[PDB]
C-alpha cells in the first residue's frame, strides 16, 4: 500500500555523469562508451547567444579546447561532433560503467527520472512528466545544463532528456540525446515562451485507477459518458484530448478494477465540477497528472530491475 | 527553479541490496563488508509470528537454511546473530560496493530516501519522512521487507530504516539498522495501529521559505507573531509545537529570504485560520509538511554528493 513519486534507482546513470568545460563555462556530459554528449551551448558565451552560428563557433574549437573530468579523473578528448543540438565530444577512454542504454524521444505526457547534477555530481533525483506544450516542471539550478532524464524499464537505461534552459516561468526545456528539442523552443536567447500548459487527462485517470486499487471508491458515481461529450466537458477545465489510443492503454487498470474507463471518465468530470469536498485521493487535495498508466502498474504491483 | 520532492542518488545503496531466503520466505538484506543485515522475522512462519521467540527460533536455523544472492551470485553464509530485530548474517564475501556509511537513527519529522527493493533488484526510489507517529507514509508490497531509508552526506551514506511491516491503514513500520522500532511496534502478528499524527511545523515553514525563494509570495503578511501565540494556534490544529531550536534551524531560510521565522509564523497562523482560498502554493492545495529545512537549503543551492 501507498503511492509515491517514484524515480527510478538512478546508479547506473550516477556512473555516467561527468563535467564538461569549455572557455568559462562548466556543465554536465553524459559519458556512455567512449563519447561525452552535452548541450552545444557549452562553447558559448553569454554574448554569444543573441543570435549564435554554432557551425561558425564550433570551427574555431580543438579538441583540447574541452576540458572532460570524470570524477578526478581527466578524459582526453580525441575528437568533436555536433548533432543537432547536443556536442558529442570522443574521449578515448570507454566509459567501463556504461549500462545497457538506449536513446528514446517520448511523447508529451510520458514521465521519466531526471538526475540533477552539478559539476558532475549527482544532486538528487525526481519523477517528472513531458508537459503538453513540450516543457518540463524540474527543479534545476544554475550549473545543471547537461542534467539527463531517464527510464529504466527491466534493466535497461532509455535515456529521453538533456536539460538545457529555463525558461521565464520557471518551467524547463531541452533535447532527446539526438540533440533535437522537445517543442519549438532553441538554444537561442529568444523571446520564446512556455505556450498554456493543459492537464494530461489520460495520466489523471490512471491516478484514479490508482486509487481504487488502493480502496478508495468515494469519487465514483452512478453515470457514464460518451467518449466525445467527456471531451467536450474536460476541454473547459484545459484538459487535453481523451483519444481512443488513450482508452485502448488503459484497459488493463480497467480490468483489474471492473471500472470502465467511460465510466471512470464519468467520475472525472463530476470531480472537475465538484472538487473534492475536504478530501484528499492518494494524499493529493488537486487532481495528479503525473502518473502514468504504466507508471501506476509498476508501482500499485511490484516490479524491480538490477 | 522549480521544486520537487527529491531523493537522494541511490547508486551507493543500489549496490548493496541483496536476496535473502529463509525456507518459502524471501526479502531483501543490506549487505556491507561481510555481513548481510535484514529483518529477524525473515526466520518466521506465519504461524511463528503469532508469538515468536526469536532466541528458540533462531536456534533451530543453521548457516545454510539462509540464502544469500547477490544479483546472480549466492553468498555462502558462515554465522548468524541477531541485534534487536535485526538479523546479522557473516557471508564469505566482502562486498566490494561497501561504501562509507553510519547507521545513524532518525527523530520524527526528519526526512530521507527509501529505496524499495524486490528479491534483492531495487524497483524505486522516493522520498518519505518519519512522522510524529513514528510511522513512514511509504510505498511497499509484498516482497518489500528489508528494503531501507539512508540519507548520503557527501560520501557517506547514513542508512537510518529498514522496512518490516505494514500497518491496517496502509502505512509503515520499521527499524533503524541496530533494529531499534521506530515507534511503538513489534515484529509479530498482534493487533497494531498507527497513533493520531501531527502535522511537522518546522517542514511546513522550510516549504513555505521555499516558495517564496521560487517567488509565491501571496501568503505573506504585515503580521508578525510569537512563539507562545503560534503554539496555541499549532495545537488547535494537530500541528507540532515549535520550539526555540526549531527557529535557529530555520535562520539560513530567513537569512536566504530575509523574512524573519517569527513573520513566516504569522502567515502560516493566518494559513491555518483561514485556508488558502482556492489558490494553491509550490503547485499543492495543502500545506506541505515531507521538506526539512535542510531539503530546502540542499535544492535551492545545488549540494551534490559523489
Ligand atoms: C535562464 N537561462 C538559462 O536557462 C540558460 C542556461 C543557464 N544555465 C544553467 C541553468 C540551468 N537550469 C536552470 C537554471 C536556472 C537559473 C540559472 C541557470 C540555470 N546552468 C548552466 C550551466 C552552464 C552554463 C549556463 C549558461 O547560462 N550558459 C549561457 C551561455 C547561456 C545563456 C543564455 C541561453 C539562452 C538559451 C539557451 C541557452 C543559454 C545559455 C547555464
Ligand atoms: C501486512 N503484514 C506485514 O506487513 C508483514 C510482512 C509482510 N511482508 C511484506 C510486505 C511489506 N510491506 C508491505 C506489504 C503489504 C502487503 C503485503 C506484504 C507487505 N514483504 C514481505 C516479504 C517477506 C515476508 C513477508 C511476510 O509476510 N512475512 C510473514 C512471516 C509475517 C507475518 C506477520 C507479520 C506481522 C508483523 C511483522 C512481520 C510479519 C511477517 C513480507
Amino acid at each position: 500500500s501507498g503511492f509515491r513519486k517514484m524515480a527510478f534507482p538512478s546508479g547506473k546513470v550516477e556512473g555516467c555523469m561527468v563535467q564538461v568545460t569549455c572557455g568559462t563555462t562548466t556543465l554536465n556530459g553524459l559519458w556512455l562508451d567512449d563519447v561525452v554528449y552535452c548541450p552545444r551551448h557549452v562553447i558559448c558565451t553569454s554574448e554569444d547567444m543573441l543570435n549564435p552560428n554554432y557551425e561558425d563557433l564550433l570551427i574555431r574549437k580543438s579538441n583540447h579546447n574541452f576540458l572532460v573530468q570524470a570524477g578526478n579523473v581527466q578524459l582526453r578528448v580525441i575528437g568533436h561532433s555536433m548533432q543537432n543540438c547536443v556536442l558529442k565530444l570522443k574521449v578515448d577512454t570507454a566509459n567501463p560503467k556504461t549500462p545497457k542504454y538506449k536513446f528514446v524521444r517520448i511523447q508529451p505526457g510520458q514521465t521519466f527520472s531526471v538526475l540533477a547534477c552539478y559539476n558532475g555530481s549527482p544532486s538528487g533525483v525526481y519523477q517528472c512528466a513531458m508537459r503538453p506544450n513540450f516543457t518540463i516542471k524540474g527543479s534545476f539550478l544554475n550549473g545543471s545544463c547537461g542534467s539527463v532524464g531517464f527510464n529504466i524499464d527491466y534493466d535497461c537505461v532509455s535515456f529521453c532528456y538533456m536539460h538545457h534552459m529555463e525558461l521565464p516561468t520557471g518551467v524547463h526545456a531541452g533535447t532527446d540525446l539526438e540533440g533535437n528539442f522537445y517543442g519549438p523552443f532553441v538554444d537561442r536567447q529568444t523571446a520564446q515562451a512556455a505556450g498554456t500548459d493543459t492537464t494530461i487527462t489520460v495520466n489523471v485517470l490512471a491516478w484514479l485507477y490508482a486509487a481504487v486499487i488502493n480502496g478508495d471508491r468515494w469519487f465514483l458515481n452512478r453515470f457514464t459518458t460518451t467518449l466525445n461529450d467527456f471531451n467536450l466537458v474536460a476541454m473547459k477545465y484545459n484538459y487535453e484530448p481523451l483519444t481512443q489510443d488513450h482508452v485502448d492503454i488503459l484497459g488493463p487498470l480497467s480490468a483489474q478494477t471492473g471500472i470502465a474507463v467511460l465510466d471512470m471518465c464519468a467520475s472525472l468530470k463530476e470531480l472537475l465540477q465538484n472538487g473534492m469536498n475536504g478530501r484528499t485521493i492518494l494524499g493529493s487535495a488537486l487532481l495528479e497528472d503525473e502518473f502514468t498508466p504504466f507508471d501506476v502498474v509498476r508501482q500499485c504491483s511490484g516490479v524491480t530491475f538490477q
